[PDB]
DNA sequence: AGCCGTAGGGCCCTACGGCT
DNA sequence: AGCCGTAGGGCCCTACGGC
C-alpha cells in the first residue's frame, strides 16, 4: 500500500496517512516523490484504547503503519530505527476525519510515544470546503497542504503526560459516563498540545454524531439522513400518484444535494424506510427487492425503484406554506429543513434507534390511533398524567405483531423514558396426528432474525443443549406468511420444550426503551408526556404559520385581483394609457397615476393577455376575488383565537386518525 | 451461497440459477421453499469451451454447481445421484442475460450432457421490462415465472449432437473467425426447446448487441453508446462549460436511469476516461478532483469527484436543438435519446476508439485537429483525393502522451487497408550525472503505457541480470517537471546500447495495431483514412442542410405570426372589441379569423398577447423583426438551392472549429 | 502472458452504546 | 460475546479479440 519516496536520509523524509486511495491518488499527484512518502489507510482505524492487544498487532493498518516506520512498537521501539522525521497525519477536512485523527494519535500515544515526543508527529492542514482529498486538484492539494513553502502544520507536543494518559482513557476508553461527562461539560450547541488536540477533534465528532447524525428530533422523529431522503423525494416529485423512480436517481440527488456521506448510508436508509417489518408506518414505497427479515440485503440500487408513501405526504404536507425554517445545506449551494411538518407524530410510530457518541436511543414502534387519540387526550388537557394517557397508548406496536409480558415495564419506559419489555413470538401448540406434536411460531420479535433464530434452535438441538425437538422447518411463504414449525417427539411435553425456546433462544426478547432524542437541538432523555408535549408544540406552530402564510399571499392575490378588477372596469381609459406610451416604464407609470394602483396592480395589468378580455375570463377574475374573500376571512378567525387554532389541529389529527391508523398488531398479556 | 429447499425427493425437486444475490433475494422471497432451491452465481461465468480443466475445476462458481447437482463430471456423471430433477437456468431478460446462457449451456454441455438429454435442464421465462429480477416485486415473480400452475419453462432438448459439438465448437470455441462469419451470415442490422437453436438465437442477440449497441464506436460521431448518453446527459442538466461543476453521482445516476441501464463503474469510468489528458487527445470531460493517473491509479470514488463538458463538447453537441439528427425512444420507452451527435469537429479520427466486442475488435488511434479540419476541407475540394494527398496534411496519428512514430510505412498501410502496426518510441535522452557518469532520460512515454508497471519491467530485467549497465531507476515525475524517468548508467558501460536494449525488451517502444473497425448505417466496417473521412463530410453536409431546413421552417413560422400581429395592431380597438364581445376564447378564435383573414396559429398568437405589446415602440419593433426575417428567409434559400453554397458554408465552419480549436502536433513522426 | 475498455456480478474491515 | 444502524474506507472474479 505505501507509495515510497526517492530519499533515504529520515532527516528530509515525510509520510503521509491519508483516509484512502481517493484522497491517495490526489496525493501521489501533487507530492514531491523525492522526500514524500504516501501511505493510504482504509477508513476507520482499530481504537487501540478498546482493543485487546492480539487483534492490535495482527489488525492489517496497523501492521502496515509499524512496517512503514519501522521503529517497531512498546518497549523495542527505537526512534533511531525511524525511517521518517515527519509523520504527518492529513485526514479529510470533515468530522469524521477528525475521529480518524484521535484514532491514529490513541495508537501513538500508546506504542509509539516516542515519536510524539521527538517531535516527529505532525498534523497536515488541508482546506475546509472539500469533503475529500480526492475532491482537491493535485495542485490545489499540493500549494495549500504539502509545499514546505506555503503549507501551516501543527507539530504535536505532549507536555503534562499523567493529562494525557486521563484525557486518552476518558475519550477513548471503554467507560462511557466519563466520556458523556465531558460531552455535557463542553458541548456548545506552530506547535499544538496533543491533550488539546485530542479533546477538540473528540468534541468535534461526538457533538456531529449527537446533534447531525445519530438522534432523531422530537418534532418529527427524523435523523438527517432520513430527512434528506423524504424532502428529496418531496423535490423530484416522487409522491404516490406518479410512477417508480430510480433508486440511484434519488441516492444521487440526495448526495449531491444535502447528505455529504457514502451511498452505502443513504441507500441502506432508504430501504430500511420501505420495510414492512422494520417500519410500522413504511415511508418509502418500494418496487423491487428490498430485503427479508431473515437477514437479506435489498437489491444494488441499479435494480430497485421507489416513491413515497401516502402517509409521507403527510410528513411533507405544508412544507412550502412557511410552517418549517429552512437553512442552507453543506456548501451553501442547495437550502434543506430543519424540520418536515410531520402531521402525524412519528417519532413515537415509527420508533428510533441510533449508537451516538457517550449515549445511545432506543424508541419503539407505536399505534398511530393510539398516539393521535393520546395527543388528543392531551389537547383537551395540559395537566393529563402518564397513567391516563396510557388508557389510549396501551404500549408499543411492532410491525412484526408478537406479545408484551406485563404493562410494567411499559408504565416505567413511559415515566422514566427507561424501561425493560419483554417480547414473545406468537407459538402455539398442535396436534400433527398419529399422538404426536408441534409448535407453531407465526410472529417473531422485533428485530430478530428469523434465519437465524431458527440456525439458533439448530445449533441447540445439535449440541444436545435443548430435549425433545425432532424436526425444524421455516415453512413461511408469500401465502401462508411467517410460519416456523419445530416438530416435538412423541410423549414429551411440548410446553416444557417451549418454555425452554423461550429461555435459551430470541424466540423471548426484550426491548430496553431508552428515549433519548433531540429537543431544542440537544439530547434528551425524554418520558411518554415530553415527547407528545413536544410534538403538540410543535403541530400548533406549522398551522399557526401555515395559516400565516396563506393570509400573506391570499392578501397580495387579492391586491392583484383589485388591480385587474379596475381595468375590466375601465378597459379602453387602460388601452388608451398603454398606446398612448412609448415605453413598458412610462405605460407603467401612468396607469399607477391615473387609476391609484400599485407597481404590482399595474405590472399584472401590463401582464394580462387578450384572451382574459372575454367573458368567460372576466368572469373566473370575479369569482377567484369573492372566494378569495371569504378564504381571507376564515383565516383571519383561526389567527383571532387560540381555542379556534387548537380545534383545527385536533380536526387535522382526527382527520389523519381516520384515514391513516390502523389495528394494533401487538398483543399486551398481563 | 446455496438456499436449499426441505424436500430430499430430488422427483419433486427444482433448482433455480440466477445471476446474482440481488435476483436471488426477490427468487427467495416467491419460491415454495419445499420443493425450490436457488443458487445465485457472479455474474458472467467461466467459459468452459475457451478454458482449460485446472482454471474450470478452480472457479468457485463452477464448484458450487457440481455440489449442488451432486451427480458428479464428465466420466464420473451419475444421473442417479441428481439432488433435482428441474435445473431452471434463470437469468435476467437483458443481452448479458442470454450470454450468461449460453455460458451455462456450454458448461452443462461439455461436462453434464446426459443431464440434458434426461431433459432435467429447463430455461425460466421471466418478463422484459426489468433489469434484473432484483427490479421485480416477490409476487410478481412467482406468478410469472415459478408458479407451476402458471409458468411457461422450455425444457432444453438435445437433438443431433454432432450438431450440437459444432454450435458449441464454433460459437463458444477460440476461433474468432467462424463465429465472425456466423455473424455475418445471420446478422439482421437496422414447451421444448433445441439446444443448439437456443445457442445460435442467444449468442446472436448477444454478439449483435455488443457489436452495434456497445464496443463499436459510430463513424459520424466516433462515439460508443455510453459516451453519447453521458455527453447528451450533461447536455440536457446544462452542465456547460461556463456553469459550475456538478457532483459525479448526479450525472452517474442521471445517466443511468434515463439512457444507460447499465452498472455504475461503467458509466463513471467511461467519463473519467474522457476527462483524462493521457487518455483523450481532445478531452471531453472536465474534472474537479482526483481522476486516475498514468500509473494505473483509479479516479476517486464518484461522491468525490465533480465533472462539466469542456469547451470543444458543446462542438460536439452544437446544432442538437435545430432537427440535425435523429432522436429515439431509451429504452424503456420514458425518454428520448440521440442516435448520433451532430459533431462539428471529426471525433471518430481526433480522439480514436478502442474496442473488442464479439468475432472482431476496434484499434483507431487520435489525430491532430488541424490535419484532420485540412484533410476534410482537401477532400470537400476534390473528391477524387488520394491516400497519398490526404497524407500530406494528415501526417500520421497525434497521441495525447506525444512520443515519437518510426516511419511512415505503418501509417501509410492503416491508412490504405485500415490495418497496421506503428511503432511508437518514447522520447528518450542521454545526458551526463556528474562524477564522469551518464543516465537516460524519459520525458514522454507511449500511448496507453502504464509508466510505473514499465518502471517495474526494467526493474525486473535488472533484478533478474537479463539486462547489462543499469544502476538506479528513479521515477522524477512532478506537476512542475512532467514526465520524467530516469535511468543510471554505470560509469564507461555504452548508454545507447543500454537504450536500444531498453527499447527492444520493455513498453519504452510499444506498436499500435491499427485495426479501424467503426458503424458505418449501423454496420460494422473495416474501413480506410479516405472511408473515414468520407462518411464524416457526409454526415456533416447531412447535419447543416438539417439545420438550414428546420431554421426556414422557423423563420416562416415567425413570419407568419407576425403577419397577424401586424393586422392586429393595425386594428386594435376592433380586436379588443371582437375578444370583449366573445363569451369563450373558441368565439373570439373564430371571430378574429373570419374578420382579419387570420389562421388558427395568427388568432392564438395575438389572444396570447400582453397588455404590454400595445406600447409605441412595439409596432416598429414587429416591422424591424418582420424586415430582418425576411432577409434571413432568403439568406437560408439561397443556401438550399446551391450545393456548392452549402458546401462552402460546411468548410467555413469546420474552418472556425479549426482556428479556435486546432493544436500543435505532440508525437513527432521519425523517418527510421 | 496479460493488457486494453465496456459489460455481468458481489464482501469486509473499522467506531460507537447498551443490552444480552 | 455480538447485534443493532448510520458513518470512514476499499477489490476481485467473469466475457470478449489481437497482439
Ligand atoms: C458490492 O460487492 C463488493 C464486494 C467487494 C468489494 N470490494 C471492494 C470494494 F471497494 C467494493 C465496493 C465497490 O467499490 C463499490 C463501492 C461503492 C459503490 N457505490 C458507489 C456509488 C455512489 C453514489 C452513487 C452510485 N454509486 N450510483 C449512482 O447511480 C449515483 O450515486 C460503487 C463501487 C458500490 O460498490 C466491493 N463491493
Ligand atoms: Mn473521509
Ligand atoms: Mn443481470
Amino acid at each position: 500500500k505505501l507509495a515510497d519516496c526517492s530519499s533515504k536520509s529520515p532527516e528530509e523524509c515525510e509520510i503521509f496517512l491519508v483516509e484512502g486511495d481517493s484522497a491517495g491518488g490526489s496525493t501521489k499527484s501533487g507530492r514531491d516523490s523525492r522526500t514524500q512518502a504516501i501511505l493510504p489507510l482504509r477508513g476507520k482505524i482499530l481504537n487501540v484504547e478498546k482493543a485487546r492487544l492480539d487483534r492490535i498487532l495482527n489488525n492489517n493498518e496497523i501492521r502496515q503503519m509499524i512496517t512503514a516506520f519501522g521503529t517497531g512498537i512498546g518497549g523495542d521501539f527505537d526512534l533511531a530505527k525511524a525511517r521518517y522525521h515527519k509523520i504527518v497525519i492529513m485526514t479529510d477536512a470533515d468530522v469524521d476525519g477528525a475521529h480518524i485523527r484521535t484514532l491514529l494519535l490513541t495508537f501513538f500515544y500508546r506504542f509509539m510515544r516516542p515519536l510524539i515526543e521527538a517531535g516527529y508527529v505532525y498534523i497536515a492542514q488541508p482546506p475546509t470546503g472539500y469533503k475529500g482529498l480526492g475532491e482537491m486538484n493535485a495542485d490545489q492539494l499540493w500549494e495549500t497542504t504539502m509545499n514546505p513553502e506555503h503549507r501551516a502544520l501543527l507539530q504535536v507536543k505532549l507536555e503534562d503526560a499523567i493529562e494525557a494518559d486521563q484525557t486518552f482513557e476518558m475519550l477513548m476508553g471503554d467507560v462511557v459516563e466519563n466520556r458523556r461527562q465531558f460531552i455535557e461539560d463542553n458541548a456548545v450547541y506552530n506547535e499544538r498540545n496533543i491533550t488539546s488536540e485530542m479533546r477538540e477533534s473528540f468534541l468535534d465528532y461526538a457533538m456531529s454524531v449527537i446533534v447531525a447524525r445519530a438522534l432523531p428530533d422530537v418534532r418529527d422523529g427524523l435523523k438527517p439522513v432520513h430527512r434528506r431522503i423524504l424532502y428529496g423525494l418531496n423535490e423530484q416529485g416522487m409522491t404516490p400518484d406518479k410512477s417508480y423512480k430510480k433508486s440511484a436517481r434519488i441516492v444521487g440527488d440526495v448526495m449531491g444535494k444535502y447528505h455529504p456521506h457514502g451511498d452505502s448510508s443513504i441507500y441502506e436508509a432508504m430501504v430500511r424506510m420501505a420495510q414492512d417489518f422494520s417500519y410500522r408506518y413504511p415511508l418509502v414505497d418500494g418496487q423491487g427487492n428490498f430485503g427479508s427479515m431473515d437477514g437479506d440485503g435489498a437489491a444494488a440500487m441499479r435494480f430497485t425503484e421507489a416513491r413515497m408513501t401516502k402517509i409521507t405526504l403527510e410528513l411533507l404536507r405544508d412544507i412550502n406554506k412557511d410552517t418549517i425554517d429552512f437553512i442552507d445545506n453543506y456548501d451553501g449551494n442547495e437550502r434543506e429543513p430543519s424540520v418536515l411538518p410531520a402531521r402525524f407524530p412519528n417519532l413515537l410510530a415509527n420508533g428510533a434507534s441510533g449508537i451516538a457518541v457517550g449515549m445511545a436511543t432506543n424508541i419503539p414502534p407505536h399505534n398511530l390511533t393510539e398516539l393521535i387519540n393520546g395527543v388528543l387526550s392531551l389537547s383537551k388537557n395540559p395537566d393529563i398524567s402518564i397513567a391516563e394517557l396510557m388508557e389510549d397508548i396501551e404500549g408499543p406496536d411492532f410491525p412484526t405483531a408478537g406479545l408484551i409480558l406485563g404493562k410494567s415495564g411499559i408504565r416505567r419506559a413511559y415515566e422514566t423514558g427507561r424501561g425493560s419489555i419483554q417480547m414473545r413470538s406468537r407459538a402455539v401448540i398442535e396436534e400433527r396426528g398419529g399422538g404426536r406434536q408441534r409448535i407453531v411460531v407465526t410472529e417473531i420479535p422485533f428485530q430478530v432474525n428469523k434465519a437465524r433464530m431458527i440456525e439458533k434452535i439448530a445449533e441447540l438441538v445439535r449440541d444436545k443443549k435443548i430435549d425433545g425437538i425432532t424436526d425444524l422447518r421455516d415453512e413461511t411463504s408469500l401465502r401462508t406468511g411467517v410460519r416456523v414449525v419445530i416438530d416435538v417427539r412423541k410423549d414429551a411435553n411440548a410446553s416444557v420444550i417451549l418454555n425452554n425456546l423461550y429461555k435459551q433462544t430470541p424466540l423471548q426478547t426484550s426491548f430496553g426503551v431508552n428515549m433519548i432524542a433531540l429537543v431544542n437541538g440537544r439530547p434528551k432523555l425524554i418520558n411518554l408526556k415530553e415527547a407528545l408535549v413536544h410534538y403538540l408544540e410543535h403541530q400548533k406552530t406549522v398551522v399557526r404559520r401555515r395559516t400565516q402564510y396563506n393570509l400573506r399571499k391570499a392578501k397580495d392575490r387579492a391586491h392583484i385581483l383589485e388591480g385587474l378588477r379596475i381595468a375590466l372596469d375601465h378597459i379602453d381609459e387602460i388601452i388608451s394609457t398603454i398606446r398612448e406610451s412609448d415605453t413598458d416604464k412610462v405605460a407603467m407609470e401612468s396607469l399607477q397615476q391615473r387609476f391609484k394602483l400599485s407597481e404590482k396592480q399595474a405590472q399584472a395589468i401590463l401582464d394580462m393577455r387578450l384572451r382574459r378580455l372575454t367573458g368567460l375570463e372576466r368572469d373566473k377574475i370575479e369569482a377567484e376575488y369573492n372566494e378569495l374573500l371569504n378564504y381571507i376571512s376564515e383565516l383571519e378567525t383561526i389567527l383571532a383565537d387560540e381555542e379556534v387554532l387548537l380545534q383545527l389541529v385536533r380536526d387535522e389529527l382526527t382527520e389523519i386518525r381516520d384515514r391513516f391508523g390502523d389495528d394494533r398488531r401487538t398483543e399486551i398479556q398481563l
